[PDB]
């Protein structure tokens, strides 16, 4: 079981790499929001919900990386 | 059999890396949506279905990374 | 036998990494579509088929990563 | 146990790689804040809180990487 | 024999990583096509063959990643 | 003992990879600062403290990559 | 020799990763060509040869990766 | 002893990877400097010190990668 | 000598990764040239030598990756 | 001793990866130079020394990756 356990811990570490995708993706969404609102303040109420949807969909990819990570750890 | 199970676990972890691609890609689509609607609010109903299509096609790449992951885990 | 099986499962995981390219590339195409349409709405019927060709060619790289992956798993 | 311990410490080092995403993401949010304010100073009080929220959400992806890292080091 | 076969299969998987360059590069070319046509519709017949040349050349890099992959898988 | 020490040193080297995020992110913040001040010099006193906040937060991600590195090296 | 052969084939797969640079680089040159021509059509005969030279030089970095790959596979 | 020495030399090589961040980041700062000065030459004396602070902070990440590297080699 | 030779071949493969830097960097220089000339054709004779210098300095990094590669192979 | 030499060779290869950072960074500086001079030709004598400084500082990161490489090789 030593080899299998060792692999579980290597695997769990590898599985967090994909979180960099959500880290960057979430930022890209919020950057667009800020820039869109700065150029056209009246559009705020329209684009804010688009940013939330964007965030959630990008975040979901990171969430699944973590799930695989924790399946391997536990 | 210990060596094969080890491989399945390390493999599962490696297969989540590609999810960074959906994480970022989905955000890129939403950033475009926000910036297009801020510059031209009247175009919202035209470009929103394009953003949904674009999201879904980028997300499918992540979905299949995750299929490979789950196939290795289980 | 056991070592070869181990290699195929690691190989399968690695072969999905390339899917990040399609995930990002499909997004870049759709981002251009949305931005082009927002700036010039009358061009929609011209650039939409271009985005579809773009998506298809970028997707092909992803498909062939996944092909190698399934040849390794099975 | 020599192999399991070895894996815990390799795994912990690997689990920090994900932090590059928050280091880059946080910067992207702050760049946008700066560029938006320079172009439209009167929007500062509106966008500053959006930038704090964006930072917070981007940061959380980094925090989870480090949690996994700490679990492998100390658990 | 067992170790060589193992390495061929690891090698083949690694050789697909390079395909991400074609996946992204083809997109970049098509993004420029779409943006240039949107800004100047009258130029489309001129830039369309440039986009086909660009896609083809970027794709060729991915084609050779694949050739190495198949040589390791089927050689 | 030998294998665990080996892994601590490999782990410590891997844990520095994440620092590239801070290296790039800090730059992105300063690039926005410079570009926003060039386009609107009157805003500089407003955006300068935003740039310091942004740099600090991006840097914190790299600081924790380093902490893991030092924990493996000196723990 | 089982170990040496294994290494030749792993090495060959790794040596294709560099090809992503040419796949992306070639695209970047062609994107610029397209965008420059769309913005200034009369410049086409001037920039088209610059784009061919840029592609050629970018491609050469890909060609050398594949050479190393072929040496490890066939030499 | 031999395995530990082997690890320190692999570890040393890996620890330089992070230097790509400074290599790119220092460049991004200088690119902004050159672009800002070209667009507004009268701002040079204001933004030059900002670029130097920028360079220094980005360089610090690189320096500490190299510190880990030299601690491993020696 | 089997282990050392195996390492020479792994090492030589790893050493080509850095070539992606020159592949992309050279392109970035030529993209700027093309865009600069398109915006201001009269500047061609001025910026062409800057592009050549840029190319050569970016290429030098790729050249050294290859040197290390061939030292290891031979 | 075979294991240590193996490590030196693999390590040497790994240490050239960071050179991609100079490859790209140097190009980014030169791209800015070209684009700044195209937009404002009169600024050439001001920004050219900034591009040289920027090149040299980005290149130094690559230079030290290469020092680590050569130290491992020899
Ligand atoms: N994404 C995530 O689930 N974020 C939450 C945070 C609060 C608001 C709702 C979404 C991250 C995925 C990786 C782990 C940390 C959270
Ligand atoms: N993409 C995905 O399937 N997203 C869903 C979100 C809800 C609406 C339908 C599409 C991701 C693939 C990787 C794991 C997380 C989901
Ligand atoms: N791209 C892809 O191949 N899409 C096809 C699917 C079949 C019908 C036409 C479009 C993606 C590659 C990765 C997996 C998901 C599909
Ligand atoms: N981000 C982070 O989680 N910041 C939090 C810390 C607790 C108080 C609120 C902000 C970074 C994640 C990586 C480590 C450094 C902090
Ligand atoms: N590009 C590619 O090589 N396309 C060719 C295929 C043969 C017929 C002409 C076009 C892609 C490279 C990655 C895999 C899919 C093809
Ligand atoms: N950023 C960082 O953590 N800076 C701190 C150091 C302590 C005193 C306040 C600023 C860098 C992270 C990578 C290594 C160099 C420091
Ligand atoms: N680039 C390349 O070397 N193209 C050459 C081929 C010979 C004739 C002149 C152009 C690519 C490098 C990776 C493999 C595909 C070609
Ligand atoms: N950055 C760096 O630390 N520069 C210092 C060098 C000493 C004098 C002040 C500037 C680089 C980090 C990687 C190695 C080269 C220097
Ligand atoms: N860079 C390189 O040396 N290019 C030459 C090509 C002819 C004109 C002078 C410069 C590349 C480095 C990696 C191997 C291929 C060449
Ligand atoms: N940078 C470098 O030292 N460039 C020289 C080029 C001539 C003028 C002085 C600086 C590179 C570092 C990695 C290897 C190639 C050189």
């Amino acid at each position: 079981m030593q080899l299998v356990l060792a692999a579980k811990y290597i695997g769990a570490g590898i599985s967090t790499i994909g979180l960099l995708g959500a880290g960057i993706g979430i930022a890209i969404v919020f950057a667009a929001l800020i820039n869109g609102v700065s150029r056209n303040p009246s559009i705020k109420d329209t684009v804010f919900p688009m940013a939330i949807l964007g965030f959630a969909l990008s975040e979901a990819t990171g969430l699944f990386c973590l799930m695989v990570s924790f399946l391997l750890l536990f």
